[PDB]
């Protein structure tokens, strides 16, 4: 069920949801998520690189033939900002955590033209989320960044955790290098407790797992 396409790799996980794959040289996988809403598509983090990105676009002309109405990404990082570039050269309206934009300048990456806020119980603001459709974003707490921001897929069985979880078989949270090993564990929980009826947990570097990844996340944090 994966498609090839240039250097990316694409897999349909629910009718109107697609899971991007770019890669970075060993060679590293990062996901990110492309979603079918009516006559638009949202996009759900950058590939590692500009040109990637650029082929994300391209492979949604190709496979969606939908105008892209906004991208967000889930942390200022390369394997999720890398690209913001490619979506700025194409129009598209960008949006981040408030404080993804605020570090993007420390981190190496260009900020997003809009900068959601979120409640004291994680929700996003709505009126900083304008026109989301089914993405529902929530702020988990610091855990692998202190800006990390998590998205469910209303409408589906999905939610993705981003780099904030792994999957059930890792060995390892890394990478911690930005991590709150303090409060890692309890955002875990937090976005499981946000999306709780998720059967299908997203992540940026494994393949798609069941709710056991977040216990299992949160079990491994707990040692931090
Ligand atoms: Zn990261």
């Amino acid at each position: 069920g994966d498609q090839r396409f240039g250097d990316l790799v694409f897999r349909q996980l629910a009718p109107n949801v697609w899971q991007h794959t770019s890669y970075l040289d060993g060679a590293v996988a990062s996901n990110g998520l492309i979603v079918r809403d009516g006559g638009r598509v949202l996009v759900v983090d950058t590939a590692w690189t500009d040109d990637q990105t650029a082929q994300i676009l391209n492979w949604i002309k190709q496979e969606i033939n939908l105008p892209v109405a906004l991208a967000v990404v889930t942390h200022a990082h390369q394997d999720k900002m890398g690209g913001m570039d490619a979506l700025h050269a194409a129009g598209i309206a960008t949006y981040a955590n408030a404080l993804s934009n605020q570090l993007a300048p420390q981190e190496g990456m260009v900020a997003a033209q809009h900068s959601l806020t979120f409640a004291a119980n994680g929700w996003v603001e709505p009126a900083t989320a304008p026109n989301f459709g089914p993405l529902k974003v929530f702020y988990p707490g610091p855990g692998h960044t202190s800006d990390n921001i998590t998205v469910g897929i209303d409408g589906t069985d999905i939610a993705f955790g981003g780099c904030l979880i792994k999957d059930s078989k890792a060995k390892s949270l890394g990478n911690l290098g930005d991590a709150d090993t303090e409060h890692y564990a309890a955002s875990a929980r937090a976005f499981g407790a946000a999306f709780p009826k998720a059967s299908m947990i997203v992540m940026s570097h494994s393949a798609p797992d069941s709710r056991a990844a977040i216990t299992h996340t949160a079990r491994m944090a707990d040692k931090l």
